[PDB]
């Protein structure tokens, strides 16, 4: 395979189901490459396991963690990482109200070069252990030999695409890490970088993060076909934030607007939406707990039951993954027979206008709160028209792309409920046995 996308070893699955899959201490093994100095970008750590995770010779290396924790949260985080000389924390500002940093991203510096990781998992026991997540990684990116003047650019910009987001964050820790980047040659990168920064963007930059970043790389790389109107767009997600009072607010005016860009030349596209049911949280291997990381709200969906008419349930057969709860997000366009996708994008945003941006004055500014980071893949990036979809996603032309869950998505029943985090289930108990009582 030329994609490089895996998924989180779940314990309990059959082996069949974790042979080509990743556990972070598979990543930070040195079968990957002699560690230098690493920096961890994430939302959740837990210090005293993430260092366990190092290989024993690689636990003195420095570490960086990039986090948004403020106040107590932070005082908290400075005191798990206190016990660890070598561990330094860099907080990216967070200037806007209700912003989070959100992107989930490790830079790894080798003797042997440099490689970059950008997956769906919080840095805790629990989002490694009975999850579906997902990860990319790069190539291993060699040096560029001092006095040589390159590049090491990739066809798709992602060496610059890298750099203007760590530029974003305004911070000498990461200074030091652009400086590192300069230093390798990224020119095997295939992958197209899709960030969020906070701001409020317009005229030249409106189009550099958020769904308007997305809908420009369509614009540019992606081909129309005929009868693109019926191909349907996918969105796969474990949260939801408010989307308004009704579906043309925002998620059918200019999100899906976004998503069905397809060339440059200027609706009725199926729009179907992933997110676990209350059947498909009781029935999994972590039972109700799984809905700890599911964290939509009573107060937001009673707002917008209009919503829930899109949602389809989890189902991941073709990964032995339908009682894995997802923490990955993942947004494509299938065809109509769901048989080939026109891409297929990885990240860490959730369907919610924090992530992927607002428009504001009278469309002239996209207004985005979060931190955010996917990899987006192209047919034209790998020569190819379209991916054929694998029918197994751990099976063996490798020009086919692993997409991790059933097609086509099933609707959700006229008993099925979406999963909601903060009221209580007691009419059936989970796979341990308990009720949800928040
Ligand atoms: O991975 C993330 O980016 C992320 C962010 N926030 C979460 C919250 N929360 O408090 O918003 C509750 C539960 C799980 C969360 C999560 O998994």
């Amino acid at each position: 395979n030329p994609f490089q996308f895996y998924l989180t070893r779940v314990s309990g699955v059959k082996p069949k189901y974790n042979s080509g899959a990743l556990h972070i201490k598979d990543i930070l093994s040195p079968l990957f490459g002699t560690l230098v100095s690493s920096a961890q970008f994430n939302y959740c750590f837990d210090v005293d396991w993430l260092v366990k995770q190092y290989p024993p010779e690689f636990r003195k290396k420095p570490i960086l963690l990039v986090h948004g924790d403020k106040r107590e949260a932070k005082a908290h985080l400075h005191a798990q990482a206190k016990p660890y000389e070598n561990i330094s924390l860099c907080q990216a500002k967070l200037d806007i109200a209700f912003g989070t940093h959100h992107t989930k991203m490790m830079l790894l510096l080798y003797e042997e070069g440099l490689r970059v990781v950008i997956h769906t998992s919080n840095l805790i026991h629990a989002d490694w252990h009975q999850k579906t997540q997902g990860i990319w990684l790069s190539p291993l990116y060699p040096r560029i030999a001092d006095g040589t003047h390159k590049s090491g650019e990739s066809p798709t910009h992602f060496k610059a695409d890298l750099i203007s987001y760590l530029m974003a964050y305004n911070a000498p820790s990461l200074k030091e890490w652009i400086d590192v980047i300069h230093k390798h040659d990224l020119s095997e990168t295939n992958v197209y970088l899709i960030g969020s920064t906070p701001g409020r963007f317009q005229g030249s930059q409106k189009d550099n993060w958020g769904h308007f970043r997305l809908k420009k790389l369509l614009k540019d790389h992606a081909s129309s076909m005929p009868n693109a109107e019926s191909w349907p767009v996918v969105g796969q997600f474990s949260s939801v934030g408010s989307l308004g009072a009704d579906e043309s607010k925002w998620l059918c005016s200019e999100f899906k607007e976004s998503m069905l860009t397809l060339g440059k030349e200027s609706s009725s596209v199926p729009l179907y939406l992933i997110y676990p049911s209350v059947e498909n949280v009781r029935t999994s291997l972590e039972g109700y707990p799984a809905g700890g990381s599911l964290p939509y709200s009573i107060q937001t969906a009673e707002k917008q039951n209009w919503l829930h008419s899109y949602f389809h349930k989890w189902s991941a057969e073709t990964s032995g993954r339908s009682n894995a709860m997802p923490h990955i997000k993942t947004y494509m366009r299938p065809s109509p027979d769901f048989s080939k996708i026109a891409w297929f994008l990885v990240t860490s945003a959730n369907l919610s206008k924090a992530a992927w941006g607002a428009l504001e004055k009278n469309g002239t500014q996209l207004m985005i709160r979060s931190y955010e980071l996917g990899v987006l893949f192209l047919p034209s990036a790998f020569g190819l028209d379209s991916f054929k979809v694998k029918q197994k996603f751990f099976a063996g032309p490798m020009a086919t792309f692993p997409v991790p869950y059933d097609l086509p998505p099933e609707l959700y029943g006229s008993k099925d409920r979406p999963w909601i985090w903060n009221i209580p289930y007691v009419k059936a108990p989970d796979t341990h046995g308990n009720m949800w009582v928040p």
